[PDB]
């Protein structure tokens, strides 16, 4: 179908004859420079390559308010997710309309020249409730208030180059490239599959089922820009993707990476994804259960209903200009060893089986077996390798403030005790002395599978520098992960307590 | 047998009722304090527990000299390895005879009180020549010159407690404790086996043969104090010993760890080992090929003849009062599927097979297979876990000073590329900013199996702070491990050279 | 010993006959189990004979048969006791039983599914799998219906090349019968050999009886087509995908 709004706004093509000139302006001594954030990098690439057509820059207050309240750009164009350049007061104060700012990547690579239209201070609570449904634990809201600048800068963009990427040079196709790919294959019907998670048997079946339903070739279009915090990394996922694409009949599927930054915005996001897939050359788009939804909040309640996205998308059906292929929960059928949409079964008579993501993380954490029917063996292998079970995981034991015993001796005892277990883990007594340079390496070691014995705590102001993953507190306090009986509990007694705790939590298996 | 010299100088027992008194003195504001070095802790434990009987302290110039030139203490007692307290000029200068110095561990645990007899500056050249045969590459000589203090302090000791060890609490039997272990079992003939390496089929076979010829029970007595630089860590070796002990007929062997600090002084060390094992209650001591030998130097010449230790020990036979059970090279006979001393075969009509330590390291380095005939599987598994193959090993790539491409960009490019491969390894771009607190962490990461991308070299005066294992230089210079064609070579070109270099060396396997 | 008898699958009457035959062959006893010599159920799901009619008929001629009949009620498997036993000696609840019907077995054999160690002997299952191979090892034919308007020569070639890219040891051929019986009769031979036949056009109805319909599928616009076309001129690439996914849905292809 035609790109949204009718014209693929591929600004790299458009501005090809201005590259040299633009390149020089960005590197000039007098121009104002803004280093793009990782989310702004994902967005600008989608803007510059035509993926966000009809967009040609970051939204000004007028288009943004319309998107916020109407799910449309000022001119009525259907657009549900606001794409804005968020900066701080300090930088904002340095600009006015007509100003030309140069946008860089890593303070080295010039990306584009932005021509300012306006500078405004959005009300984040309206944006938070209107676009994302207001729940503070929502990834998009949490980001909006804790990471995004308080000032947005609207303006038109002029391309210099798409953001740099060194992984998968050939796989990140632009809308124009993907289109030639389909074309060279004479693919006039293509159903796209959005995904930010690894694909399992269920996913493979619903995509093939969609291919057969729509008489279309299959496009696996995974997101490799930002997704939901805690997701399985994109490198591990590409490997899972490149592995599962081989379980499709030869010549039916095509894999392409999408550097999009999701907002995990359920129904609104699905609408957005469809627009994006149409721009990329798909004629059909899949929207399954809880599409782009972030699950449930700490209180156990749904951010979106399991089929809100399908409903919202269904309502814009006639103006989307891309065919939506909906699916109800596809589940496994033990008694028939096959997969099928829950809306075509049940009513009792047939038993169904499902393994939730929570159940999988857990199987991966304990080293438990994962059913041959659930996923493909080689996919499970790739997942176990990058998300190793507890006995292969790193961890840190932090000697609390309350300790009265010898910190030097308690550390040595823990180090020697741990070293006698063996099993390939590397241990170290780690002194951070409250230095950020050091504090920030803690999670690197844990990520490497190492066990760190930490002699004393870091001051509270520094706490934010350290991830708390697999970091455990030894102390007399009630908030200690490993609770001491007394501040001066003898060393041997403490070592046993720590050893058995680490074993109870699977770090040690004898 | 009776302890060497007639009396088991068990100073922990001798001074039991002086413990509280010696502790008080040791903690007085007035007393001069010296913090024991690691080798000294090894030596002090053997002196304090009677393993070094008749020694009751560190040698005075008189005994030291005798030993160096005469392989005997001044009173004639056979003794081949000098055991001295080496300190620096600053400390030595505060010492005066008849003074009482407190010897501590980790600057906190009081170990003993030393009553000084003299302070002297030994001629380290004579000691290296007479005791260790003069080759500067000999571990004992390298230690003597680069680590040991330049001043010796002779004096008698009063025990407060043996050095602290939190690993293997019940396995470090003191001479008095082992002697009790033997008695409780009615063992009156015990042949001891010394070792600082993992044990394989050959070792099991020779120890059993020794048991049979001598009609004695078996004492596996491995060294867990200092051994040769580059040996398999003692924690790993202990697991190996604990596994192999199970391959002996039930009730024939006993395992006891020896906190000895070897000097790798072949023949002289052999005699010393005999005296030590006699002190620990053994009636027989095995002396195999190149006993306590460090092998060959740079030019490929031998530090000792493969049977010098046997010859020396034989020449002191009537003095030792412990029966030496000698063994010629024990090897494998493929065609008969059994091990045997080489002196009782060959005839150039019998095929023999052997795998040198070098061949083994290598098989472990590449993840090669190890013959079930060479070693027991459980033993090999333990060895691979602690010394894993290249695809599971860590490494660092250092962007050389010569490089004129963007260090920031080359770094990210290498990171993104490695991440594409997956396989578990954790990667980090590591900036040391020439701070040793950071530089000293590089080998911990390599030790943790991680891959480090270091954007620039550290000062030449910091090299010592950084290990050399799996650290590669990316540069235009001849000294580069991965040589660039020019300092401005394009990033993608550099990335390929690096990736293929690591593959060639096994870190990556596709 | 092998018996070259031609059964009539005549339940109770047949059992009587079998007994007479076994007595003639020298047996002193003859077994008559559940649904002995019965042909199961008809298309309407109803029994041709009752599960124990044969036992009953045989019991009634007991005194003149002059051969001892050893009857058996349904012998089934006991999970909880890992043993087999006549259903008349168990149940009443208390003990759970397991059985795999012939229908269930044919199906396990057709999909390549596993068959319980307790059900049959491994070496017996092996022999059965080898002669009744699962779908990915089975032959089949795709017949280009009369209604097709696209190029039959081109549609056939496209299917042949598509199938050939999957591999897995199957042999394919464009097969022209030109309505000849000599040819039409070889169709099931190829299928029996595991081959995939692309058939350019249908054979006239009078000849249909010459061809077994086993694994023979019809591509056409009709409602009676196994693989139903959207239109008579649906483009080739679209048709190929439809046929490929159908063959996969039915297990002939497994990726
Ligand atoms: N079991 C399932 N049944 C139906 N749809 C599913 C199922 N699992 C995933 N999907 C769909 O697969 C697509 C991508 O799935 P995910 O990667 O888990 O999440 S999402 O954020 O990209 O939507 C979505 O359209 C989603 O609704
Ligand atoms: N293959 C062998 N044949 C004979 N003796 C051996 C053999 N291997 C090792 N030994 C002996 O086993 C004892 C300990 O071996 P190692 O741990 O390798 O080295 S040592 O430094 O303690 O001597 C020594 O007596 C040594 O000479
Ligand atoms: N599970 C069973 N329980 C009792 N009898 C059985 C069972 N299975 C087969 N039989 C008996 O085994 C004999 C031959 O079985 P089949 O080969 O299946 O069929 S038959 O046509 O020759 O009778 C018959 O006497 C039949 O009733
Ligand atoms: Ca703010
Ligand atoms: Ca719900
Ligand atoms: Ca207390
Ligand atoms: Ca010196
Ligand atoms: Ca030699
Ligand atoms: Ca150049
Ligand atoms: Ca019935
Ligand atoms: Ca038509
Ligand atoms: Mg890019
Ligand atoms: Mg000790
Ligand atoms: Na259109
Ligand atoms: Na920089
Ligand atoms: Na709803
Ligand atoms: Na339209
Ligand atoms: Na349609
Ligand atoms: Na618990
Ligand atoms: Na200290
Ligand atoms: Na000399
Ligand atoms: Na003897
Ligand atoms: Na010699
Ligand atoms: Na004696
Ligand atoms: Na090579
Ligand atoms: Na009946
Ligand atoms: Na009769
Ligand atoms: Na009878
Ligand atoms: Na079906």
């Amino acid at each position: 179908p035609a790109p949204h709004g009718g014209i693929l706004q591929d600004l790299i093509a458009r501005d090809a004859l201005k590259k040299n000139e633009l390149l020089s302006e960005a590197q000039s001594s007098d121009i104002l420079v803004w280093n793009l954030t990782p989310r702004q990098l994902c967005d600008i690439e989608l803007i510059l390559n035509g993926g966000f057509s009809p967009l040609t820059g970051f939204l000004n207050e007028n288009d943004y308010s319309s998107v916020v309240t109407d799910s449309r750009l000022a001119d009525g164009t259907l657009w549900t997710i606001p794409i804005t350049l968020d900066v701080d007061e300090a930088f904002a104060n340095q600009i006015k309309p007509d100003t030309r700012i140069a946008l860089f990547q890593d303070d080295e690579i010039p990306i584009a020249i932005l021509t300012v239209q306006d500078v405004y201070k959005p009300n984040k609570t309206i944006e938070a409730e209107r676009v994302f449904r207001g729940d503070p634990e929502h990834p998009a809201i949490s980001y909006l208030f804790n990471v995004a600048g308080d000032y947005y800068v609207g303006g038109s963009l002029e391309a210099i180059q798409l953001p740099q990427h060194y992984d998968y040079p050939g796989l990140r196709k632009t809308p124009a490239q993907l289109r030639l790919e389909f074309q060279s294959r004479q693919w006039d019907r293509v159903v796209a599959f959005q995904t930010r998670n690894p694909m399992h048997r269920a996913h493979r079946e619903l995509t093939v089922r969609a291919a057969r339903e729509a008489n279309a070739k299959v496009l696996i279009h995974p997101v490799v820009g930002l997704t939901k915090p805690g997701d399985i990394d994109h490198h591990t996922r590409v490997r899972v993707y490149q592995e599962i694409i081989k379980r499709y009949p030869n010549g039916i599927a095509f894999l392409s990476l999408l550097p999009l930054a999701m907002r995990m915005s359920g129904d609104r996001e699905a609408v957005w994804h469809a627009i994006i897939r149409k721009n990329y050359g798909a004629s059909h788009f899949i929207v399954g259960r809880d599409h782009a939804g972030p699950g449930k909040n700490s209180k156990g309640v749904d951010f979106y209903g399991p089929y809100d996205a399908q409903e919202l998308v269904e309502s814009y059906k006639h103006e989307l200009d891309i065919e939506v292929v909906p699916f109800r929960m596809v589940t496994y059928l033990p008694d028939e060893d096959r997969y099928a949409p829950i809306d075509q079964i049940d009513t009792t008579k047939t038993r169904t089986l499902n393994i939730s993501g929570t159940e999988l993380r857990r199987r991966l954490r304990v080293g438990g077996e994962i059913p041959e029917w659930f996923s493909y063996p080689e996919v499970v292998k790739i997942l176990r390798e990058s998300n190793p079970p507890r006995p292969k995981q790193g961890f840190s034991i932090v000697l609390g403030n309350s300790l009265t015993v010898s910190r030097e001796q308690l550390s040595i005892a823990l180090l020697s005790t741990f070293l006698q277990f063996g099993g390939g883990r590397y241990y170290k007594i780690f002194e951070h002395n409250n230095k950020t340079e050091l504090l920030s390496l803690i999670q690197d070691f844990i990520g490497s599978g190492s066990g760190l014995i930490i002699p004393d705590q870091w001051e509270d102001d520094k706490d934010s520098v350290v991830g708390k993953q697999n970091v455990y507190l030894l102390d007399t306090s009630s908030s200690a992960d490993i609770q001491l009986e007394s501040a001066d509990e003898p060393i041997s007694h403490i070592v046993q307590k720590v050893v058995l705790f680490l074993e109870d939590n699977g770090f040690f298996v004898f």
